[PDB]
């Protein structure tokens, strides 16, 4: 019922100081200088927000092994509290339905709170109006919408000059799939005629230039609508750097780079044994460029990219196996959701590259703020939701699919040596994760819903309307 | 029949010396240290080759007043003895009638030499065939494909892919209008709806962002083919930027900024008299940034803008009228093919950015080897054809449309003093202009046909597909 | 002595929402939904902090008029409530009496609360125990050394290498003005020498690459010494490009635009009266290009520049005459320290390139951080010193010279027409602004000292020394 | 006496066809299409002109054993026809009797065709005057200035200045060294304090920031007095970057890249055998960036860098062994002068990124027109010496210490499979090598002598002196 978290250093975004935090029914009600927990020589850091799942998602041929219960689960054992998981739905079936199909997976099932990104996969004046009820009444405030994945949930520049124009007058971001679903088609199709069937022809049928020639249409259909945009699993140096200077040019488009893209590359698509490629495979590619990790987190601690997700869509290695002899056949997806925390702390954080506040930014905070959730969460403040997590950065953890909690049998970040161990993880003010031992039930996560027009992303396009819309140069007539 | 240039200073792309030139029977026949002409003091220089033009075009409700015969003329006076104009057929119309109706048009009106690009408007199987039988039979080795003009001229990325695909097997260059066509349509709905029916309407719906992209985009394609791409009428900074980037990555492309871009900007759509600012209509737009024509000269000398045209396009004031109350209905087009020459030593060869060498190669001699003309012309040597050029780098002159020689009624570069005079201009061997006075028939000019397979442009697109061509991964299977 | 600021919205650099603040004693005690202020339909800011003043300052020839009374009761009346000025000892002076001097001019006489930055203009072991005694025991933790100014202030690449590394030590960050102090020397004579002795001629001797170069040097300088890094008044494009990359690539450097280069530009310099051209001098000088307080907002907004100064050293009309037939002699410096947030507000958040909350960050807070005033300054929040500013967005105000609150006779945003007013300025809790009319007395403002250590700027640099200290590798000997 | 180099094809710079070339007393007589060579499907290709070798030089300790007898024998047996060795002086030691000691020791010793660039490593009237007696009386256009090697070469910003302003009154180009000689200084200290004295602190203590910050530098001071610039030895991304960026901006600076920056990297320092490490050092070191070799070579391909050179400055095993237990007294320097044409064509040509023409470019014909030696060298015409390579692009080679004719006994492309082998090499007309045998004897070789103010470069810096000279703005005195 009440938690008092003693001697611990409080880390916020802005500012971190040795303080006390008295927890009562799931918020934090005090800070100042039953259970007592020794927090002393620890940090305690807000609960990470993950921005990007997909739970038990039937995606090309079976679904993902990961559930909203193990998977939330293994979120909490990570020092992740929240995760914002995608409800697809396929070309003519209606969004409110797999909104709603989506809840009643997750609700009975996950541990820790959640909510949901709804994706525009198709569209007409139908898809224009559910949108609109999704944030009246369903508490959305962001929509995915596919530059990739053609005849599946791609649409033309057109349908997003539409999508973002929707976005933009009921007060939801735009979230963007980057990459050329026209060129990956045509590209699959070489590589398969060249005879290339394994998972190295997955990357070499989408070289970066492809994903960041999508990432620069995407921010030029959202610059010339005036539409805030946020481009999901950034996986290049390209991509990054075309959002870099799009940001630089004033454009408000913000940046997601995944735990997979900071904490490995692509060319373990090269690997002799099958299974190790395989278990690579993500859209876009992780990038055969070894100095990618380096230059992405560089500009994550720069703010040039400014949220994280994972991407998580685990899939079994016979799961993965239905496309053994053809590469558009394998389940695309990867690992990320637990080992995200312990990956950034050791890539970022460790490395010299950034502070523990903007680690703090970065895993929690930015991401609140975009989808309108900041206090609430990514802060530990008085009125603040008690997700919180008590963090050693002294101490070390060795990242394995044999002690991971994740349901997949294999780790990306398998052996990787990570400092920052979540010693005690606490969920609605709730201790739920403790050296290894879950204190939690399914169910005890709540869906908590987001209000539009948030104001860190919005009060400046609202500006941009009053000021930055042309007027006639008064002539006379010929 | 024979000329004997004394006393002048030859230079060319890669060498200036002092030398005589012997012309015999339209051919330089000798260089060494019944007409002889006194070239004391100046600058004998190859005659410029103008790879962009549109004379005498049914564009938008009319024809341009510059046709084959006015227009050649007016290239002369300026210093121009070639002209690579486009022969653009209509969406399901055929493309060797189009190329053939050209032919017809211009044949007996040229005063100097000429070639044809051909527009792919539409893709079928039979445009797939007509591209191979036009490089065959007619000597055509350069397609132009649209990015913008929706419902008129525009295609898909899938049709660019297609596009490319074909000029790369039949050996010819692919050109690109770069600029987003949907986002120029919708745009242009938005400005109308605002009230903005004026000249400035026409930029400010197509931002050089727009521009930036599809230059991107189609960069993107004809690298995922390996198909060489020349990107037509540059005119924006960021456009620039992209190209001279891909370049720098070792992308196989090429930029043609042209006179306009080079010598004005796009300050003047904001004029307070509307034929003013019509008058400067053309597509993309020039930019609204001063600095453009400084920038675009600077990477123009340094290679990384390589060829110059002027996309000659020209209406008179009551011709533009048709647009007076809709800017969409304005004819797009501008001069150019006179003072092209003149505005680029002014601009470029006084100011210091470049040498008088660089000059050469940017208004000659880099047209001819994209274009498979060199060294039959771009080049003053033994063999190849007498268009050549007697040049005053120490005298000026005033551009003024009260003066020209071409048929429009305005000049964009009005009031313009340059530095850089022709004095003589020889076109197949024979005096055709001389200070101030033509000696030129109509028919005299000829066409010239050009060969596939570009040594300068396609040498090292073979060596890709040997050596870039990826092999699978020997693995066991799973 | 109690103030209630009622149904304002308060606007901090994270968050803004709608609550009364009860401020006592100097301090904010309260937050949330015995005099009174109706701030209805109103911002409630934290007072702005002014990185760089050089109040009545011994500079070349005079002393600058705007002393630390009028230029601190000028600052009140622009929304700053707090100047941080400059103790500059001459090359052989000590460091602790230049401190002790400036205190003793300042104490007395200013307004709104102050700290001091301290010029290290020479390099001995005298000067490098003398800044750690200005740490320990003086409040000191920023130290500005001179690339420019030769035979004054500069310092060669081994003194900055030497003043960094002692920066370091002490837990003190390093100001640098980065100009080429040799190139600028020698500048200055050939334009002499060419007889240009107006003020065109300060910009033409220092154009922006002389600025750009010393930029990199000092970055260069202070990354292979480990050393936080600030770059005060960012004059140009080049210098923020640079800043702006430095910090891309993981390099701990901040930079500091001033309301000079966000506000006017150089084109100035070239005005056909004498005096006008006069009144911009100052270094770097403000440059030619029309694009640049466009270019530098934007980088602003997006954080790769992240404070704010004015370098307010103003000098009359009659006392920038000393330098009527020489360039040189005239006394360097504009004005600012008013207008500052006005400026901002319109340029910047008005325009729609950035928040109420990226303006407080940019005008107030990210300075906090940095000289480590946070939160006691830069923040409304419970603890905080009541410094605030209520601000009125809607509506406008015109700078002009004739109008403002600074003893210098000229303004360099003269005319300008700004959004974003201060009704009411509350310094150290009390009313000291209102409506044209000033409540303060002199040497009511405080001196505050500053500590060492910074985290926001030295917790990734520690981190770096764990780290990033490169070991041996382990071979046997040859 | 006379050749006859049957059914070849011709490639040069700016073209190629099939042509037979006709040699007669060691210049080219003929082309069209009693020794007759069969070169039927083989390349004829100019001889490369090597900018950069230090033949004979007694450095640090000792003298480098590839002598100017067996280093042009070397030379020959690679393709390259031509050296342009350094007459380095010591400080306080006369130019004119530096370049007099390297004419004696190369004059009796050269195989090849050579020329000399002569360093100013100290500043005075004495060497002020000495530059120009070399220029007009001894050949030489060019000298190299060090902002390395302090206390040995280095010389000051000023001096910098001083030596370009007379490098341009003369009509020199300036050649410099860049790297930040009090940087290298201060951290080769910090290494050894660290217990680093292995080849692995001779790159850390030098990271390519060094060398960028120089570069920048170098160009700035140049720019500034408007003396064309050349930087020797490129070495890292960043410095190539700044020297790309520069001359986009149209600053006349040129770029050379050395075999050793294109063929390999700098991961070797960390070898586990000492002598591998060092027989890899060299200033700049090589850098730790295994996409060096990549990026440097598409810049060259795209012109961004135009020479090439490589420092060949050769040490053998115990020579090397003088630094065994301290990185700075390993004599500096490595292996290339035989090597460079195979491995540029590999990885170059082969690869893909460039031509077989601009390869001509890169390794010839862009060193002749900068150092004034076009047409004579660099290209196979009419009254062009006869240095000329008959080469097959189809057959492999492999670089070997065991099988190469350098006096080293160590080669950096050790094992390097090469595309494109020297057959025969022709030197002034007479047949030297042919399938590894010689026909060669010392002192055949002769020195060619160089004229000032080189068109390729001067004739675009005499334009900005008549037009980018400021003038003073009219106005009424104050
Ligand atoms: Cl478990
Ligand atoms: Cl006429
Ligand atoms: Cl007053
Ligand atoms: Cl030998
Ligand atoms: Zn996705
Ligand atoms: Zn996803
Ligand atoms: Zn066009
Ligand atoms: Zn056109
Ligand atoms: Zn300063
Ligand atoms: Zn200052
Ligand atoms: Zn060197
Ligand atoms: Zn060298």
């Amino acid at each position: 019922s009440r938690l008092l978290i003693r001697g611990g250093r409080v880390v916020n975004d802005d500012f971190s100081e040795v303080a006390d935090v008295l927890v009562e029914d799931g918020v934090v009600r005090a800070l100042g200088h039953l259970r007592v927990l020794d927090a002393a020589g620890k940090l305690v850091l807000p609960g990470g927000i993950d921005t990007h799942t997909h739970m038990q998602f039937p995606f090309m041929g079976s679904r993902s092994i990961d559930d909203f219960h193990q998977g939330t689960k293994a979120a909490l054992s990570g020092g992740t509290t929240m995760i914002i998981d995608f409800a697809i739905p396929q070309k003519g079936g209606s969004l409110i339905e797999a909104f709603e199909t989506w809840r009643s997976w997750a609700d009975p099932k996950v541990c820790c709170d959640y909510s949901l990104h709804v994706a525009v996969t198709w569209w007409s004046d139908q898809v224009k109006e559910e949108m609109k009820i999704l944030v009246q009444d369903k508490g959305v405030n962001s929509f995915k919408m596919f530059m990739a994945y053609k005849d599946l949930y791609m649409v033309t520049d057109l349908e997003l000059y539409e999508a973002f124009s929707r976005c933009k007058e009921i007060g939801a971001i735009a979230q963007v799939h980057a990459e050329n679903g026209d060129l990956i088609a045509e590209g699959a199709k070489k590589m398969l005629a060249l005879g290339i069937t394994g998972p190295e022809g997955h990357e070499l049928c989408r070289p970066e230039a492809v994903e960041a020639e999508a990432t620069l249409r995407a921010i030029t259909i959202a610059s010339a609508v005036n539409c805030p945009l946020y481009i999901v699993h950034v996986m290049s140096k390209s991509a990054a750097k075309v959002i870099a200077d799009a940001r630089r040019d004033g454009k408000v488009v913000y940046g997601e780079p995944i735990a997979a893209s900071l904490g490995t590359d692509g060319t373990h698509y090269w690997n002799k044994e099958w299974h190790h490629a395989a278990h690579h495979v993500m859209g876009p590619p992780l990038r055969p460029d070894p100095s990618t990790p380096d230059f992405l987190m560089n500009l994550l601690a720069n703010d040039d990219l400014t949220t994280t997700g994972t991407d998580n869509c685990t899939f079994n290695t016979c799961q993965k196996a239905l496309g053994k002899d053809d590469f558009t056949k394998i389940p695309n997806g990867v690992n990320g959701v637990e080992d995200r925390m312990s990956v950034i702390w050791e890539k970022g954080v460790h490395s010299g590259k950034m502070d523990e506040n903007r680690f703090v930014a970065v895993t929690s905070t930015n991401a609140a703020k975009i989808f309108n959730l900041y206090p609430r969460k990514g802060r530990i403040a008085v009125g603040s939701d008690a997700d919180i997590v008590i963090w050693d950065p002294k101490g070390t953890r060795t990242i394995s699919a044999k002690t991971h909690h994740q349901a997949v049998n294999f780790n990306i970040f398998e052996g990787m040596v990570c400092h920052g161990v979540p010693l005690v993880t606490i969920s609605r003010g709730k201790v739920v994760y403790e050296a290894g031992v879950f204190s939690v039930t399914a169910g005890d996560g709540k869906f908590i819903p987001r209000k539009p027009f948030a104001e860190y992303i919005y009060k400046r396009i609202k500006q941009r309307d009053r000021t930055c819309t042309p007027t006639p140069v008064e002539r006379a007539p010929y």
